[PDB]
DNA sequence: TTTTT
């Protein structure tokens, strides 16, 4: 409606050149824009995200989940990571098809995973010498919001020394096409309060005296219980405990979902709790996708009924209920072995939960995507990653809706230096490799 | 530290 997203839609549906990015500030409208080319691309096109949220609030699914890509570091073109569909699967058949991908938050999409859907698209269509197979691609997201995640592992030396970072344009498929970079700059969330909406316009670049302006505006550390609020917080553990407090203030029998937790599987790495008590009320997301198809990840709910090793969950989306039971998952680590200079993946010990977690408070990075009534942030040990602020500061529409825990210290206003030389070189309006 | 199955 907006007319930056007439005009954003027009030059994507009007030039048949692959390679397009839409981006701009939080609550800019991208995702809204995204409702309109899946209108407009019906049944052509299929929408993915990197995250269950962000796939869901595109009404489409996370990357992993379309190619069937496993969980771990997508070797570049690598024949064991990265694996075509079967001969008359009806993934295949979705593929070859299709002439439209739209992919939403590609600011949270890692290198490898952008890397690994250009050759899982050449070798699919069997187009290996086009990229992304002749499908035409249209990226939207944000690069200063979530930078993409990467574990400590021999990953973190195979990006930087095949990529040299993890963002989606450090891919060298930009080599062989050129992005085009349509723009929008007028936000629509925070449409109501314009005072709001331009403080958060200057906090994206990080002007510190729009810091201290925010500091004094919304920090209210009794944020957390006016009934309503979603509390936004940047560490998994942090968001246990709060979890946990408003559970306890529930008239209903606790159950205890001890996980069987197995190998060297550690604690840091634990998707949900280990011991994971629930109540008949209360408010969870879902961890896993159904094989069947009713539920998926990101999936807020609220318990109705549990049991030993099951449970019912009503979806909010579409205010039905689904019965989840325990999902194993697995903990790869990428060893150097053998003395050659190829690592190969191995699982080193599983964790078998309920996908269940409490969703009284949740953390940054399943947040970004979201229009959210109310919120509340909690900083535990404080914020640890790119964009990760801003994020948490623009789910609201009014200030007012915006409560901090503490004041914010410029300590915690990140920046990656890869996001200012592609912000930058973008300025003209295309972006091919540097 | 955080995501993805
Ligand atoms: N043209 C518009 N008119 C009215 N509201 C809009 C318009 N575009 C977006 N919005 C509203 O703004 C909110 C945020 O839009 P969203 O699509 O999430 O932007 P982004 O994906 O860039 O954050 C949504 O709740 C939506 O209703
Ligand atoms: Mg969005």
């Amino acid at each position: 409606l907006s007319s930056e997203q007439q005009r954003a839609f027009l030059a994507v549906t009007q030039t048949p050149h692959p390679a397009h990015l839409i981006t701009g500030p939080a609550g800019t409208g991208k995702t809204t824009l995204l409702y309109a080319l899946q209108e407009f691309y019906k049944g052509r096109a299929v929408t993915l995200a990197p995250t269950g949220t962000a796939a869901l609030q595109a009404r489409g699914q996370t990357v992993h989940s379309f190619f069937r890509f496993p969980a771990r570091l997508l070797r570049y073109r690598h024949p064991e990571d990265i694996r075509p569909p079967g001969p008359h699967s009806p993934l295949r058949k979705a593929i070859e098809q299709m002439e439209v991908l739209i992919l939403d938050e590609v600011g949270m999409v890692r290198v490898d995973l952008l890397e690994a859907m250009d050759w899982a698209l050449r070798k699919t269509r069997k187009r290996l010498e086009e990229p992304f197979g002749g499908v035409k691609v249209l990226l939207l997201g944000d690069t200063r919001q979530l930078e993409p995640v990467v574990p400590g592992g021999e990953e973190a030396l195979y990006i930087a020394r095949t990529w040299g970072g993890p963002f989606f344009f450090q891919a060298h498929v930009w080599e062989e096409v050129a992005l085009r970079v349509h723009r929008l700059w007028e936000s629509q969330r925070q449409r109501e309060d314009p005072l709001f909406a331009e403080l958060l316009k200057r906090l994206r670049q990080g002007d510190p005296q729009a810091l201290e302006t925010l500091n004094r505006a919304a920090v209210r550390p009794d944020g957390g219980e006016e009934p309503g609020t979603l509390i936004l917080t940047p560490r998994r553990k942090e968001a246990d405990a709060l979890n946990l407090k408003r559970l306890e203030a529930l008239p209903g029998k606790p159950l205890e979902y001890q996980a069987q937790v197995k190998g060297e599987f550690a604690e840091t790495d634990f998707p949900t709790e280990a011991a994971l008590t629930l109540k008949k009320g209360a408010q969870v997301i879902l961890l896993r996708n159904d094989p069947l198809g009713e539920y998926f990840n990101g999936d807020l709910g609220w318990v109705e009924d549990l049991e030993a090793e099951a449970l019912a969950v009503r979806l909010k989306r579409n205010g039905r209920r689904v019965v989840i039971r325990p999902f194993v998952w697995e903990k790869i680590v990428y060893t150097y072995d053998s003395e050659r200079e190829e690592i190969k993946p191995q699982v080193v010990g599983t964790f078998r939960q309920v996908p269940v977690r409490l969703a009284w408070a949740l953390t940054v990075h399943k947040a970004q995507g979201l229009t959210l009534d109310k919120v509340h942030l909690e900083l535990g040990r404080g914020l640890f990653a790119h964009g990760q602020l801003y994020v948490a500061l623009t789910r609201v529409r009014r200030l007012q809706d915006l409560s901090l825990s503490r004041p914010i210290a410029p300590t915690e206003l990140l920046w990656r230096p890869e996001v200012e030389v592609f912000e930058t070189r973008i300025q003209e309006g295309i972006w091919q490799k540097s």
